[PDB]
């Protein structure tokens, strides 16, 4: 009746034994929980799993999901197993006995981490070491003279040591299996905690971009049944919800002691290195998922002071655990998870301590709400609090800088407001003291409810230690570069460690800070660079988007609070345009990021883009020959006020396309220190940029009262002109158009001779790339990029335009006689800006080929002669380069991945697109590409690109953060494998080659069926291909490599095993088909061994 039932949650051992029930293990739910995740979480034994009420009680009290053993359990533990060829019972009795033993959680928690691990042994085998011969044929794959040391370091990390026959008797042992057992205990407690905050974030986001989101009746009734919250009720009751946070607060404690010490309780030489590791990250990954849950809760009553117990809980808890900087942090996989956690602590903090209600509260200039109570209320709280975040100022612990400097301001303010009120006091002590003295009440303060706690620390009568405190933060703290650290961690690019909804409503509380320091700092070079860090969040012009952050509107607030909110509009964004363009950098950045960013925002666009086109002022070096046309408007004594008498020309020659600012215009100059002045000239931003671009391109054929911009103004100008256009692209529609078209006319507006933004763009790149041709300069470098980044912009509205230019390009036109620039100037290096140029070229060719199969369906510049010359330098350079990335440094692996994924992609696209285009003009680019990888002259150098994806996801790390680094590395296997399998069937198609490229795919083999192994989307992409190999060696004249050869007895058992597998958990059509697909094939191509396995 009343008690919820264990059952779903943990089916009848019998059903679970013989294979009718697999476990839905919290790996598999947090897996189905993923960022990307969609499809999954609509299957029926998910949908039954979340709406399972004994699970809503585990999600309330986590403490239950693996507490530890009772008599209670020990009961169940004996009835659960005593319902029922062997398994080994006893030995499966044997092991949860020994797990609950050594971890100590309770026998039936431990029973099902037991099964758990017996229902995925397949999976443990694929995941194990290689054997010493499948070393072997990676190695004669690889096969390179030189270029095997970047193979070799691959195969060493790929850990090496096995002969398959002895491989077997290691996994057998009682040791082998029981530590499986404590890593898939491990990997059971990460994956709870990542479900859980996974789940959160996809109920309390309602209208994400998933499948068919009509998967609002499974969020309703996980709301409903688990929170009580009726989304139609009139007033939805929250109080189950946000009882989640003091709930997971606790939990932290736990991980805390967990990260200093192994249960000893758990017997030796289970204690490897591995499992060191394994146990510390762990426990680092608990406290993460935990910290993102309580934030999303916190968040979900933001703009209003938290429970004063929830504040406290917070710091006391922050107190006990030092704000978590004591961390045994040997290891990469525990490196990678500092900064994430660091993050968040400080997010959370700075959440609580809400510095910007808490300063307005102070200075009486808010009204609470019902039962809203600030911490401030109570001297005891501001007691307990301060001697923590004054212990962390002490210590100086790094990460929490931005917590001393938020309460430093906090302090200082109740500084003041003491000071005022006993000037006020004593002010009414002095009156009565006058009409006393002439020929007795002793009158005392204000009473305010933080007095107490001020004399306590002294800080009534002495500030030092608060000015201390930012002393320490701003100077050798290093806050704003910390704070930009973090904001890249919760940003939404590529090394983003957070979903990008998380991240964007924390950096929020980053931005709070910088808000209200500006106050006590001016407007300087570290706050500004900072807050434009902070609003970038390492995006850039490759992640623009049509979308919001999961469709969420409050997700925008961190962009469009620089228009909304009084004091960063003033202090920040309003004063970056008023030192506009004296001051290029920041003004022309914060256009930049907030219309890539705000995309999605109409109203907020318009703003954005009308301030750029209709700009009321101009603020630039005052031109001394100009000392006569201007005559001071007074008031003071004014280095300020002036107003032009005559009529100055910005631009002169030695013309009707001239910036001249009519007599009457109303002036100021701005420092006394320099000739600086801000004139109120209404103007577009964009208009005059254009001619400022195309003076620089005549070389002092014309006068500039602006000055020549620089390489860097080159570099920021240039981008923000690709951003706009882009962003004004995207937002444009079928009944309203050429947005993108107005944007070009409106840089256009101000030129010479007929001419467009369009032409000074690729003149400036033409020219930059002979002064480039110099080749030691980064800044050129960089506007390189940007005017690829322009022409990749511009080319959905002006195609034709492109194509054109792209002909002449000097950059690829190997054309008359290898004329090839891109390849000089790229390859001497390949480090910062020459990679952010490489990538931006790779980027504007896959737009290029992608404009092709849409032209198949303004574009008058673009011919069958042109477009097959371009396309072919296209496949020419992407050939060059994939080759090349074998030996090449990149900045990063993730940089790396995205390279080859988009190089490949070039590749697949042209082979794919030629047919839907007599030879046609993508013909010559992917007969280019086929020759190239047919041909054994090279092949076997030529393949190296390809296995290095394939053991780069081999060893992608296990982690449920950093998902977008997950789904990049992913989309580069996909990609390879995918540009594999179209190659082998190309080359059997004009029965060419065969030869070798299917032959090293078979030496790949033993790596290629591990795959599916490591995650869920590799499976497909991984059994396709071996499909498409088998298929092709059954074309060859003789008799076919057999793959249960290359892949070994055992492994090709545990890889048959999971492709029955992949059937089973989800239920998706589509793991079906792979799974019929590959068995089919097997049966039809002569491969007995591998077919006679698969009825074993």
């Amino acid at each position: 009746m009343a008690t919820l039932t264990d059952r779903s949650y943990f089916p009848p051992l019998g059903e679970c034994l013989s294979g009718n029930k697999i476990i839905l293990s919290w790996r598999l739910v947090a897996t189905a929980l993923e960022d990307l995740a969609c499809d999954r979480l609509r299957s029926a034994a998910v949908s039954a799993f979340l709406r399972d009420g004994y699970v809503h009680q585990l999600l309330r009290e986590p403490t239950k999901t693996f507490a530890p053993p009772t008599n209670e359990t020990k009961l169940d533990f004996e009835t659960k197993t005593g319902a029922i060829d062997p398994y080994n019972l006893d030995t499966i009795k044997d092991d949860a006995r020994w797990l609950s033993r050594n971890v100590n959680i309770n026998e039936v928690a431990a029973l099902r981490v037991v099964i758990i691990e017996y229902q995925s042994r397949a999976h443990s085998h694929l995941t194990g070491p290689l054997s010493t011969q499948d070393v072997a044929n990676v190695q004669e794959a690889a096969g390179v003279g030189d270029a095997q040391a970047s193979a070799i370091v691959a195969l060493l990390n790929v850990t090496t040591v096995a002969d398959a026959d002895s491989a077997w008797a290691d996994f057998e042992s009682e040791t082998t299996r029981r530590r499986r057992l404590l890593a898939t205990y491990l990997s059971e407690r990460r994956s709870f905690l990542a479900a859980v905050d996974a789940l959160l974030a996809f109920l309390l986001h309602s209208r994400a971009p998933g499948t068919g989101v009509e998967l609002d009746p499974l969020r309703n009734a996980v709301l409903q049944g688990a929170f009580g919250f009726d989304q139609n009720a009139a007033k939805p009751d929250t109080t189950q919800l946000d009882a989640l946070a003091p709930t997971y607060i606790r939990t932290l404690e736990g991980c805390f002691d967990r990260m200093q010490m192994a249960p000893e309780s758990l017997d030796n030489q289970m204690l490897t290195e591995q499992f060191e590791v394994d146990w510390i990250r762990t426990a680092l990954t608990e406290a993460i998922h935990a910290m993102s849950l309580i934030f999303q809760i916190l968040d979900l009553k933001a703009s209003q002071f938290a429970a004063p117990a929830l504040v406290t809980q917070w710091f006391a808890l922050m107190d006990t655990c030092e704000f978590f900087e004591p961390v045994p942090r040997g290891h990469e996989l525990i490196a990678e998870l500092l900064m994430p956690l660091h993050s968040l602590v400080a997010a959370i903090s700075l959440k609580l301590l809400n510095v910007d209600r808490t300063l307005s509260y102070l200075d009486q200039d808010v009204d609470l709400l019902e039962e809203e109570e600030p911490y401030l209320a109570s001297s005891d709280n501001l007691a307990q609090m301060h001697t923590t975040i004054a212990a962390a100022a002490s210590a100086g612990l790094i990460s929490t800088m931005p917590v001393v400097f938020a309460w430093s301001l906090i302090l200082h303010q109740m500084h003041v407001g003491y000071q005022e009120r006993a000037e006020r006091r004593d002010l009414l002590q002095n009156q009565r003291a006058q009409a006393g003295f002439e020929l007795g009440s002793i009158v005392s303060i204000e009473a305010s409810s933080y007095d107490v706690f001020l004399v306590s620390q002294q800080l009534e009568r002495n500030i030092e230690p608060a000015e201390n405190m930012a002393r320490i933060a701003t100077g050798r703290g290093q806050v704003y570069e910390l704070m930009a650290d973090m904001a890249v961690c919760l940003g939404s690019g590529q090394l983003a460690a957070f979903r990008p909804v998380l991240g964007a409503r924390a950096r929020l509380t980053f931005q709070d800070l910088l808000k209200r320091s500006a106050h006590y700092v001016g407007y300087q070079a570290e706050p500004v660079s900072c807050l434009l860090s902070i609003l970038s969040g390492g995006s850039q012009y490759w992640d623009i988007s049509a979308e919001a952050p999961s469709n969420e509107k409050s997700a925008l607030d961190i962009y469009t609070r620089m228009l909304s909110d009084d004091t960063l509009n003033v202090q920040y964004a309003s004063q970056s345009r008023n030192r506009f363009p004296y001051e290029f950098l920041p003004f022309a950045s914060m256009c930049r990021i907030l219309s890539a960013a705000l995309v999605s925002d109409n109203e907020s666009s318009e703003l954005i883009t009308g301030l750029l086109v209709k700009n009321p002022s101009l603020t630039l070096n005052w031109d001394p020959r100009w000392d006569r046309s201007y005559e001071l408007v007074f008031e003071e004594e004014n280095t300020n006020s002036f107003r032009l008498t005559k009529d100055i020309d910005l631009f002169d020659a030695a013309p009707e396309e001239k910036c001249t600012i009519s007599r009457g215009t109303f002036g100021r100059f701005v420092t006394d220190v320099g000739r600086v002045a801000k004139l109120e000239f209404e103007h577009s931003t964009l208009a005059l940029f254009g001619k400022r671009l195309e003076v620089n391109l005549m070389a002092g054929a014309y006068d500039t009262a602006l000055g020549y911009l620089s390489a860097d103004e080159l570099i920021e100008g240039i981008s923000l002109l690709a951003t706009v256009l882009r962003a004004e692209t995207l937002r444009s529609s079928k009944t309203d158009p050429d947005r993108g078209l107005r944007i070009l006319t409106e840089a256009s507006r101000l030129l010479s001779r007929g001419r467009d933004i369009m032409n000074v763009v690729c003149d400036t790149l033409d020219s930059l790339v002979e002064e480039e041709l110099a080749d030691l300069d980064g800044p050129k470098t960089a506007a390189l990029s940007s005017c690829l980044q322009f022409l990749h912009a511009a080319l959905p509205v002006c195609p034709g335009r492109v194509w054109a230019y792209m002909a002449r390009c000097p950059l690829i036109n190997t054309d008359t006689r290898s004329g090839r620039l891109s390849r000089i100037t790229a390859n001497l290096d390949m480090l910062a800006e020459r990679y952010d140029l490489l990538l931006s070229a790779v980027k504007l060719f896959s737009s290029l080929v992608d404009s092709a199969k849409t032209s198949a369906v303004p574009w008058i510049g673009a011919s069958d002669k042109i477009v097959s010359r371009v396309t072919l330098s296209i496949a020419q350079t992407s050939v060059d380069v994939f080759e090349n990335s074998a030996t090449w440094r990149f900045p990063s692996e993730v940089d790396r991945s995205v390279m080859i994924r988009d190089v490949v992609g070039i590749m697949h696209k042209l082979m794919l697109y030629t047919h839907s285009v007599l030879t046609g003009p993508l013909a010559p680019a992917a007969d280019y590409v086929v020759e190239s990888f047919l041909s054994s002259s090279s092949s076997s150098l030529r393949f190296q690109p390809l296995l290095a994806t394939l053991l780069a996801a081999f060893q992608l790390p296990d982690t449920t953060i950093y998902q977008r680094r997950a789904q990049i590395v992913s989309e580069r296997l996909t990609t390879v494998l995918e540009f594999a399998t179209i190659l082998l069937r190309v080359a059997d198609y004009l029965n060419k080659a065969s030869a070798g490229i299917q032959t090293q795919l078979f030496k790949s083999a033993c790596v290629i069926a591990r795959l599916p192994a490591i995650r869920h989307s590799f499976r497909i992409p991984a059994i396709s291909l071996l499909s498409a190999l088998v298929e092709s060696a059954g074309k060859s004249s003789g008799e076919p490599p057999s793959l249960l050869g290359y892949l070994g007895p055992q492994v090709s058992r545990s890889f048959i095993q999971i492709a029955a597998q992949l059937d089973k958990p989800f239920d998706r059509v589509a793991e079906v088909a792979s799974t019929w697909r590959f068995f089919s094939t097997i049966l039809r191509n002569r491969q007995q061994w591998m077919a006679n396995c698969l009825l074993t």
